[PDB]
């Protein structure tokens, strides 16, 4: 469980990151690709992306950082109380696309890399902590999923 305070720290980042969602989302896919290009694989679109270059001019995966990043943001948004919003997410994750646990740390190290870069005066290290800390629970949350559903991780 996050504090009030924590959850504070956490949503006001997160509101900088709303002011412009696409280029955010933009960012953090192609951090993540970049970091880990074995993530690159999980994607039958992208997977034939072969520079930065060519990831930055993509439309749908500029478009697929939206969808991304507005689910996150309305699960962060009920500070914890996310359960409703888990389980479609969990099941098409477990089963349609097979994304390993070990994937979403990814992800989550790219998240805390761009808003680090992005929003430093937003982001010191008491709402680093803060954001790691929701992302921690997210995950663990979607691990306890992942095995009601059938899903290793
Ligand atoms: C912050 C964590 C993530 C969130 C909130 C998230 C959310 C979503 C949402 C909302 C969709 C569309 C609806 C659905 O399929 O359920 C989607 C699709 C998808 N996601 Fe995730 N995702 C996350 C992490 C990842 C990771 C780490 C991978 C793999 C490297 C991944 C791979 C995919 C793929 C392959 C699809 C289908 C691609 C397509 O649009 O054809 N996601 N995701
Ligand atoms: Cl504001
Ligand atoms: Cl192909
Ligand atoms: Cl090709
Ligand atoms: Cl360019
Ligand atoms: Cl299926």
């Amino acid at each position: 469980v996050l504090s009030e305070g924590e959850w504070q720290l956490v949503l006001h980042v997160w509101a900088k990151v709303e002011a412009d969602v696409a280029g955010h989302g933009q960012d953090i896919l192609i951090r993540l690709f970049k970091s880990h290009p074995e993530t690159l694989e999980k994607f039958d679109r992208f997977k034939h992306l072969k520079t930065e270059a060519e990831m930055k001019a993509s439309e749908d995966l500029k478009k697929h950082g939206v969808t991304v990043l507005t689910a996150l943001g309305a699960i962060l948004k009920k500070k914890g109380h996310h359960e409703a919003e888990l389980k479609p997410l969990a099941q098409s994750h477990a089963t349609k696309h097979k994304i390993p646990i070990k994937y979403l740390e990814f992800i989550s190290e790219a998240i805390i890399h761009v808003l680090h870069s992005r929003h430093p005066g937003n982001f010191g290290a008491d709402a680093q902590g803060a954001m790691n800390k929701a992302l921690e629970l997210f995950r663990k949350d979607i691990a306890a999923k992942y095995k009601e559903l059938g899903y290793q991780g």
